[PDB]
């Protein structure tokens, strides 16, 4: 039993993690076969970064400007490419280490694993969720970027994530590997905001699902509610709605506590008029949004 | 910036991970040159685990009678002996995904990587802090035992944790790399309970120093106090007492920010006795206890293997 925020086991892909460097700019690429990806703006000077004309910066540009590290070795770069922000720079040396791979988007609410790293080396992993304003709140300091998430099913990386920047509020923002933006950001030098944080309201549930599977039902209650009583109050509160998709996928875990997931519903209901007072919920005070309905059964199944 | 539960990259891990198998009862071991470590209650069926006589059950059973696989791929074992709580099994083959290690018993308040495994194969990593009563608040089901807990130093591999239980309390207890139980916990299939547990004090401090690196700094306070006074007033909360190792961790830190270590233990006295009075601190009401000072700094200034 226990519920702990968990990545996947990043094995796979530390061994695609490389260095980047384009004049006095560094940053993480990654290594799949013989091309390797990484933020396009290692091209832009300090200056570049201001406001970047990428395609006039990328053709002035020579396959010999890019010093591309695996760990010791220096690789060699014979063709460089652009696709949207990503930088795609074409090696003479596939990386042996490439495991079964595939690029996805990942939807708002989903979880991945975050693997931080600085200089072309493995620094930490950590669970992250994509908001529903396309923003993460990670851990990513200088040099960060160049960082992916990912997701592990059976031997095959599925790949979401690279990390481009930190936005004032000191959340963060990033791509896809087909180097489009999650949400409105754009990368160059400059103060983003980004759209209302609203809370993911189907995590919430699977995260109270998860505090009575282990113990703990103070926050439940004998009300119950319809759909859209639920979410009008919800949305009072900046939350997402609930969709009847939302409801069958917590189908197991109504099942395996017996509790219906209206009835749930009405307990968050409840949290959210009342507030927690001074008790906790499988250790915190705030209510926990970035766990998935599957996180909460890959963990508490059986238990 | 951003402060996150953070593991380790868990590459050098992975590649040590076997499956160790006895009759039926089947646990995950760690494979490291040629040696493979395992809990021994591996040898007990269901029924033997209830009372176990572990040297009596071990003396019947020869290296024929242990089954270990790196996937599907048996490592034939070759010798075996028996070191505490812990069974180590001789096999003709080096790992040559071995890295370079060491085995540390680490102290209650410091924090580990967990390598969630599952009939030898890593399902999942997150990082745990051993409790001042020796259990951690981990996520384990059944088939995990044998998982290990981990630091990486450079590019050395310290293993420190290797797990065995789970309480009625849902919390979690082990041993280290030579077997030795962290508490007073015994490998029998018995519910066992676990001490009182406290607020990790060094880590509280730690979290303060974190706000305070980041421009929170309201709680600071013009006093200051001893470390046998603190530690009398901290006990009075549930809060571990400070050893000299604790203030010495805390160096960095206190140099990094200005504050003395027994400043801003003041401080936190105040934080006890008075509450937060409405306010937070990196945005939370709770003070969190589950990050070292190491952990404090790895997040401010990212360091890598
Ligand atoms: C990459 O490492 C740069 O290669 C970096 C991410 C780091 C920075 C510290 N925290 C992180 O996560 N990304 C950046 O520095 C990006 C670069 C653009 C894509 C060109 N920009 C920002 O992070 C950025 C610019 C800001 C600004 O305008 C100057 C105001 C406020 C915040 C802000 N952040
Ligand atoms: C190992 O996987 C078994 O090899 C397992 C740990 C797993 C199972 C689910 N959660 C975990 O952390 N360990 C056990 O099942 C041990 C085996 C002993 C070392 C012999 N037992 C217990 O953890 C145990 C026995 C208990 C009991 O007695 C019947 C009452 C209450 C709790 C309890 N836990």
């Amino acid at each position: 039993s226990g519920f702990r925020k968990m990545a996947f086991p990043s094995g796979k892909v530390e061994g695609c993690m490389v260095q980047v460097t384009c004049g006095t700019t560094t940053l993480n690429g990654l290594w799949l076969d013989d091309v390797v990806y990484c933020p396009r703006h290692v091209i832009c000077t300090s200056e570049d970064m201001l406001n970047p004309n990428y395609e006039d910066l990328l053709i002035r540009k020579s396959n010999h400007n890019f010093l591309v590290q695996a760990g010791n070795v220096q690789l060699r770069v014979i063709g460089h490419s652009m696709q949207n922000c990503v930088l795609k720079l074409k090696v003479d040396t596939a990386n042996p280490k490439t495991p079964k791979y595939k690029f996805v988007r990942i939807q708002p609410g989903q979880t991945f694993s975050v693997m931080a790293c600085y200089n072309g080396s493995p620094s930490g992993v950590y669970q992250c969720a994509m908001r529903p304003n396309f923003t993460i709140k990670g851990s990513f300091l200088n040099g960060s970027c160049g960082s992916v998430g990912f997701n592990i099913d059976y031997d095959c990386v599925s790949f979401c994530y690279m990390h481009h920047m930190e936005l004032p509020t000191g959340v963060h923002a990033g791509t896809d590997l087909e180097g489009n933006f999650y949400g409105p950001f754009v990368d160059r030098q400059t103060a983003q905001a980004a759209g209302t944080d609203t809370t993911i309201t189907v995590n919430v549930l699977a995260w109270l699902y998860a505090a009575v599977i282990n113990g703990d039902r103070w926050f439940l209650n004998r009300f119950t509610t319809t759909l859209n009583d639920f979410n009008l109050v919800a949305m009072k509160y900046n939350y997402e709605p609930l969709t009847q998709d939302h409801v069958d996928i917590l189908g197991p875990l109504s099942a395996q506590t017996g509790i219906a997931v209206l009835d749930m519903c009405a307990s968050l209901k409840e949290l959210l008029q009342n507030g927690m007072n001074g008790r906790t919920i499988l250790g915190s005070a705030l209510l926990e949004d970035e766990f998935t309905p599957f996180d909460v059964v890959r963990q508490c199944s059986g238990v």
